[PDB]
């Protein structure tokens, strides 16, 4: 979910 | 002493000023309030009633004698605040997820004790409610999906439920193809006055979080169901511009202590002054030389977080603080690597600690309210819409970033999300109805959920972008922010002009156009506003949507007196034809005009009530659906496709990759099997004893003689891929199948065969529903859809193979959009059965190694390849090839590097294969013996 980069 | 009472969260921070509607209506005492989630800990300490003695359900045998009454022979009671449990989705292999859910249920109900480890008590917007928890999750279609969630509605309807929420959906699926019970299911609670609350969704817009949509396309909304019936409240998610947040405190040079947010993966040690080192972007370990035993400070960019904090933790570091590369960014969730404690700061704070003096920082024990860097702000992960039917979605807007709730194992954690921003408006709608039972005694049910929706969505703020100077698109925000206060205190409200909902859709405009909007009065006195209009658009980036705002004009303030207790019509006129000739430069297929109606008491003062307005200046309906073949780029690029740029017409197949993350775009696939492989399945070999493998490969692609591990698009003099297929079942480009990059929803694809003389020779099987390709990642959907029914094995409709020409291979497809026209996509496709006519004798050299053949080969279509292998053991199977002399003949060669090995006569074979895949393989030794 949340951005990984 | 007495026993100490913790203060709440919201006694610290209340955004959409709860606290108010509180006050006037309770929080919650007696009513029942349902959540449709994928798991819950119903054990959490956060679900306990101050006074059960008040609750409607007392006791197990009150929810027995409700279940009976309604024939529910399933669920059951759980606790005083859990009053029903159910399951919908027990045929599940996978494991019960309950972080989501129970942080959901914890924002709309949880009334956590002072005896809680927390600093702050968690306290619901209804904690006095109480819950009916509903399991559903997807175990076999998404259309049993919605049959499960249809009861679980039912079910909380009759239960006595007067709020549902369900933060969860899928992108981009269209209202229309939900089952009829599911249907049935939204209208049965709007006729109970029951209000049901969706998030947006998570999914940003068509590309996703890490990309912006094309200009060319402006139908680039994702938001699904069951948020796009439009009976819910579906609930966007923003940042305030403050936020409780954990902090960590550095001395500096001009400011002695300076605090500022941290958003924590695990857990630093509190009151503990370490020491920081500058760490670049954490790629290289030269970039760790200083960090040996303190924090490393990294900033954002290039690589993955996850690596960033394991190099960070390979260098002997004790902790990661990672600071945005983003000017006014939102915190970011860092990943957990090993259990290693990090941090994610601003870009401000970041550049701060960079250059300060003394390299150390303090976290603290006691969070505390600060401003975030966002400032007001839509979160960027928030789904924009249109729905697939092109309606207005979503509806209205809340705070979703890093909210403090309940998680399994009674613990507790931060989460974003619209999943977060929905439970706040369902409890806020929960009680404004509370509030209405009062106050409009003579309302039905139904009538007072519809004024609430409708007073909600009026008293929502219009949300203004300060970097813009513009009100963050209707798209994207719907109506507004919610607001408590705003909306206990209304009494009037704004609808369109058939006072349907507090939004109004003008679908397809021209350049001059009105808004009309009715304002309802429904205090005892007469009430004069003010109102003005603003009028935007998309601001555009080159050649992609900015996904922000862009003001054109605003209108003058004018004046309207509504009575007592009646409503008034308003019309504002819209001339935009001054901006359509830059604006068409920029969106060519057209752009949204669109806006919000404001009211105010005097010009002065703040926006009382706000409406949003859409229309579209173009024919939206008409849009384009499909993305254009690869082929057909001139830079050898698409939207998912990045290509080489020192070869634009290279054009890889599958390979052996696992996935499908390459190669999103619209084209044809076929198959490329190799001789030996046809061999192998002439002669009747199991398990294949060769190095050549079949491949998927994109049909018009071709390898080059003197291989070098590519294909090549090849085109026709005209420009169209040369397309050809043999199919003599061999399994060598026997068929064409379409593959497509869906930049709309549509229905009914088909795929049909022309036989350019005026008749259809064939007709696939019909794909009824095609989900537009919003994203191109694992974790949502890929950025194209291979669709097998499209897939031509070369024969007609009674099943004969079509005599050898060309043919149109044509893809049929409609819109979702009312009224819109069948779109299609055309292919000329090559029919060719005619095997290659070698030579049958040939003459060998023994001076030079060179074989003469006694004839040059005979193909229909023009020749592939002309090449003679040699299969050499390596190491235990090889397989390389030669390509002609210029005089025609071949150079056999005597060894093979591996070590070196022999090469027998034998071991040669003349392979000769036309443009449409017709092969012939042939020995060398039976051209010499012979
Ligand atoms: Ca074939
Ligand atoms: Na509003």
């Amino acid at each position: 979910l949340a951005p990984q980069a």
